[PDB]
């Protein structure tokens, strides 16, 4: 889809994680963004496989672009990372929420990791602060600080001729569907409920881009919306829903799900900006499951 | 259900990973033996629980029994064994077949054991061969090694006033159903042919007891049949199929199978005779996941 004349946007859905990966990119210089990419991963053997990737590669030589920016929402939980397989193929400079020290200290300490494993970032090219501008060739972008999901979240703000973008990460789902939950390490839903307040104080007009789509009573999925939607119509944060609410609703929530499938796998990797532990002495790298902690 | 006059047989069925567990128990003296008890395990989270484990716990007590054996068929890839929690618990000795060694040297060097493993099965308390006695109270008991869907698989016969019930692990499953893969580590399928062929040499009333039953088109769960409905009519390895053809058979079925959604959970604990590893020094368990080589 095209925002005003130069923002090309595609969605890449992930059915195995109902993750939206994204292709965003400068009509006129080509330069592109590609967010929140899925390493394909099968937990009962753990292996990898780059097959969601390469979808992106295709369609970033499809374009003719060059990639400028791997950008992650946030942390996941849900999916392994394809950034550093993408940077690597591709180039480009990844980036992240500058508070990803705090999720590196946290994560760090429950997955024990070796003692060469930075807490400071620095395995992502660039950390991205409150409000701080980026380019994507000509288009001008913005980060904004999100956190409620996770402490790191981050919310990517796009504009051209006047009209705004935003990829959301994980905090309003579609309007039928509701928002994110608010129980991993460092969330919050008071916080969350503010970071959406603040999404939701852009133009009606402004388009959302989601993270995941659950495919709610099997619907069709669905990635985009609009401020104006959401503020009428959002079942768990429509204009009509204050703060100490949305907390009473959204933490009584979170008490019934389930961890996801590949909570310990993902961290520890995305944590890492998408590459795997380093390998043992015999040459293999391994995922460490911590038993009985999470 | 109850064999000859004095051979207690109670099973006991785990929906999550279609393992059957057994409570075997001698009714003159109560002796018993638990045979591939299941400590529950959820691999999203990282969590055990005794559940499953506590209603043999009960059972035993019910009865007014005493543990002698806890035994496991083999060193299963579907499942944690609770051998180590139910040996502390209840006492008695844990018991696996003499090849434990082969599987531990496999799978110490996958999952690159600390150097405290031992690879000499001396985890376990008691190490059988084939054919050797061992005794549940006053009933007689007999190991046979019978490999195939592993190197070290044992089956346990049990024999009270002329009746015979086998145990036979993962080698033969219902007749309707058929027989186990043989694609794990140092498995074999014309070694499970032959180890299949000498359980069905045991006179045809003999009772043979499963180790997985995975409810064929819906039907309920079935544990028990003979020797004679096998040769009859088992899918795979009735008396008319020939050595040469079973193995054409398993092996083009095998290339389909997936891995068990716990495998690599499973056997680095199962081959520890039922412990977790041992902690890093935060005092944490964790399991090893290889990427990219299993
Ligand atoms: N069953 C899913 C759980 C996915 C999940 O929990 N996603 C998070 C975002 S990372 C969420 O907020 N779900 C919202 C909800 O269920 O209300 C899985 O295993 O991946
Ligand atoms: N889907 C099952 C796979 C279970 C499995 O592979 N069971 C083995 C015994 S440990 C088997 O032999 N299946 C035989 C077949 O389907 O032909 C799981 O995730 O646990
Ligand atoms: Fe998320
Ligand atoms: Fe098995």
């Amino acid at each position: 889809m095209i925002i005003g004349n130069n923002l090309h946007v595609d969605a890449f859905y992930d059915e195995a994680t109902s993750t939206i990966s994204y292709l965003v990119m400068d009509r006129e210089t080509r330069q592109c963004a590609l967010i929140d990419s899925v390493l394909d991963y099968d937990p009962k053997s753990g292996r990898t496989c780059s097959a969601s990737a390469d979808r992106l590669v295709e369609r970033v030589n499809e374009l003719n672009a060059s990639v400028r920016w791997v950008l992650e929402t946030h942390v996941h939980a849900d999916h392994l990372s394809a950034a550093a397989y993408l940077k690597e193929k591709l180039g480009g400079h990844t980036a992240i929420g500058a508070h990803i020290t705090q999720v590196q200290k946290v994560f760090g300490a429950l997955f024990n990791a070796e003692p060469g494993f930075a807490r400071d970032g620095s395995q992502f090219d660039v950390l991205l602060e409150d409000e701080e501008g980026f380019r994507i060739g000509n288009l001008q972008a913005r980060a904004l600080h999100t956190p409620g999901h996770t402490p790191a979240c981050m919310s990517f703000m796009i504009e051209d001729a006047g009209e705004i973008a935003v990829f959301v990460g994980d905090t309003l789902f579609m309007p039928d569907y509701g928002t994110a939950r608010c129980d991993f390490p460092g969330a919050d839903a008071r916080t969350l409920y503010r970071s959406i307040r603040r999404l939701l104080a852009f133009p009606d007009q402004t388009r959302l881009f989601m993270c995941h789509d659950y495919l709610p009573g099997g619907r069709d999925m669905q990635y985009v919306t609009t401020v104006a939607e959401q503020r009428a119509s959002n079942i768990h944060i429509h204009q009509g829903i204050d703060e100490d609410s949305f907390v009473a609703m959204r933490e009584a929530r979170d008490k019934t799900l389930e961890m996801p499938v590949l909570i310990l796998p993902s961290v520890q990797v995305n944590m890492r900006s998408g590459q795997l532990p380093p390998p043992e002495a015999n040459g293999v790298s391994y995922l460490k499951i911590p038993l009985n902690k999470l």
